[PDB]
DNA sequence: GCCAACGATGGC
DNA sequence: GCCATCGTTGGC
């Protein structure tokens, strides 16, 4: 992907942390789905927008 | 330039 | 049709 190196810790992570702002936004964590980004811990360390990590 | 919010769509 | 999560935008 443009935003995934597929090779760092973040990219290999399969489990949302459930605790960050992005996770708390998610439907599966009871959130309003207004932000719509991946878990902070799954934000590619190389390729993600710097503000997402 | 940032970012909260949202439109878009590939993949299922 | 839905979902995950991307790129875009308007307001600051
Ligand atoms: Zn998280
Ligand atoms: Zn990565």
């Amino acid at each position: 992907s443009a935003r995934m190196c597929g090779e760092c810790e973040a990219c290999r992570r399969t489990e949302d942390c459930g605790h960050c702002d992005f996770c708390r936004d998610m439907k599966k964590f009871g959130g309003p789905n207004k932000i719509r980004q991946k878990c902070r811990l799954r934000q590619c360390q190389l390729r993600a927008r710097e503000s997402y990590k």
